[PDB]
């Protein structure tokens, strides 16, 4: 009762899970559980690239069945839409020029300009704890444009997941001149638990096929096999 083809949503401003490459196909972590996933399922699986903040609406639409898009497991959106297991770890943290003082704080933030990506919950973050008290919070449709008003030195800072601002800028010759500002943020509420695969609430047939073959990629080591890719350490996290 699955369907023929799988549409799943993703946003491509997040090397190295979800970005695309010169020819504009998708390429990343995500696109490789996704395709991996979509196999073991038995079903065809064709990506829809959006900016973030319309990947939920167009899962609430049926413009798409599913979201893989660095999209953490939140209380807040499981009030909204189900969730796969555990795809990854992700957590939170501020970039910042190299040498800044910067830390993610109230004190330390007010008066400056801070860049967050609309939809997320470094948005929900940055907009109820720094924005309403004096924060210039400056929410951006993709997290390229983040980047660019970062190095241009339009912002001061962005927050953004921990791994992806790592892995995709801070390691790549864009980020060179700037690194975290501080611990990464915590705050279960905000951030959830890892990320999932976004799916309608009543499409349980389809969470179980997900659940089921995300189990399988993780026990016989292809997900581990397909991480290191990317990454050098435990990206999945506990
Ligand atoms: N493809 C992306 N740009 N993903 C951003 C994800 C940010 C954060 N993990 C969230 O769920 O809101």
């Amino acid at each position: 009762a699955l369907p023929q083809t799988v549409r799943i949503g993703t946003d491509t401003t997040a090397a190295p899970f979800s970005s695309k490459d010169a020819k504009g196909e998708f390429i990343g972590f995500d696109i490789d559980l996704g395709n991996e996933m979509c196999k073991r399922m038995q079903v065809k699986c064709t990506w829809v690239a959006s900016d973030f903040d319309a990947l939920i609406p167009s899962l609430k639409a049926k413009k798409i069945d599913a979201i893989i898009s660095s999209l953490s497991i939140t209380d807040k959106r499981q009030q909204e839409i189900a969730f796969s297991d555990k795809l990854y770890a992700a957590d939170s943290r501020l970039i910042a020029a190299k040498g800044s003082p910067i830390q993610p704080t109230l004190e330390s933030l007010k008066g400056k300009h801070v860049g967050v990506l609309q939809g997320s919950t470094q948005e929900a973050y940055a907009n109820d704890n720094w924005r309403t008290k004096g924060v210039d919070v400056v929410a951006y449709a993709n997290q390229d444009l983040i980047y660019s008003d970062l190095t241009a030195g339009r912002l001061d800072a962005a927050l953004q997941d921990e791994v992806a601002a790592s892995e995709g800028f801070l390691k790549q010759p864009a980020g060179k001149e700037y690194a975290f500002a501080g611990p990464s943020v915590k705050d279960k509420k905000y951030f959830g638990d890892g990320t999932g695969v976004g799916l309608r609430k009543d499409d349980t047939e389809l969470k179980a096929a997900f659940d089921k073959a995300l189990t399988e990629l993780r026990q016989d080591g292809t997900y581990d096999k397909m991480a290191k890719k990317y990454f050098d350490f435990n990206v999945y996290g506990d």
